[PDB]
């Protein structure tokens, strides 16, 4: 089974509205809310915040810089849920295919963020994506904490 999935939810302190936002329409302020983690998010094709939005990020995981073009293919502003799908990049060397999904409650009092992987790896041997998910948790920690009171 080459297959594999991975979920990490997380509380967080800042505003589940304005995470959401974030991650819908406004991906860009990640490289300024997480400048160590990534570099650059870039509009490719149609329209920030839209399903069939094509993305790039150039991105830096253990000092080493990586990039990776995505599809949004799936939006659900009803429970706050984006779906990115990797269509090309560094982590098509590892994994046929790899979806992240970014899903925020907001309510109630507690907000959160879960972060599910759906991915296939190329061979048995390669490794599951505890890197990169310890990197959306670390840009989930930045987004949080910036330019706190
Ligand atoms: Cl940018
Ligand atoms: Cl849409």
């Amino acid at each position: 089974d080459l297959s594999g999935k991975m979920v990490k939810q997380v509380e967080i302190l800042s505003d589940g509205i304005v995470f959401y936002e974030i991650f819908r329409y406004r991906l860009y302020l990640i490289s300024e809310m997480s400048p160590v983690n990534i570099q650059g998010v870039d509009l490719l094709e149609g329209n920030w915040g839209t399903v069939g939005s094509v993305i790039f990020f150039k991105y830096t995981i253990d000092g080493k810089e990586k990039t990776a073009k995505d599809i949004v293919e799936a939006i659900d502003e009803e429970t706050k849920s984006v779906t990115f799908k990797i269509v090309e990049g560094d982590l098509m060397e590892l994994y046929k295919t790899f979806i992240i999904i970014v899903q925020v409650d907001t309510k109630g009092e507690h907000n959160s963020v879960t972060w599910t992987f759906h991915y296939e790896k190329l061979k048995e041997d390669v490794e599951e994506p505890n890197t990169l998910m310890n990197f959306c948790i670390e840009i989930t920690k930045d987004i949080e904490t910036y330019h706190l009171k």
